[PDB]
């Protein structure tokens, strides 16, 4: 099928206007250093950052 601007979006991303972008973030956990980011910057699945 089509890629997204030539790329495959990860599970954390959505293809909007032909680019992979992080989907909206909804995490219930409350974390001392905020949420963990993947290598694209997305916060999915929800986990606390190491710091």
């Amino acid at each position: 099928g089509n890629t997204c601007g030539g790329e495959t979006c990860s599970a954390a991303q959505v293809c909007l206007k032909g680019k992979c972008v992080c989907n909206e973030v909804h995490c219930r956990i409350r974390c001392k250093y905020g949420l963990k980011k993947d290598e694209n910057g997305c916060e999915y699945p929800c986990s606390c950052a190491k710091a």
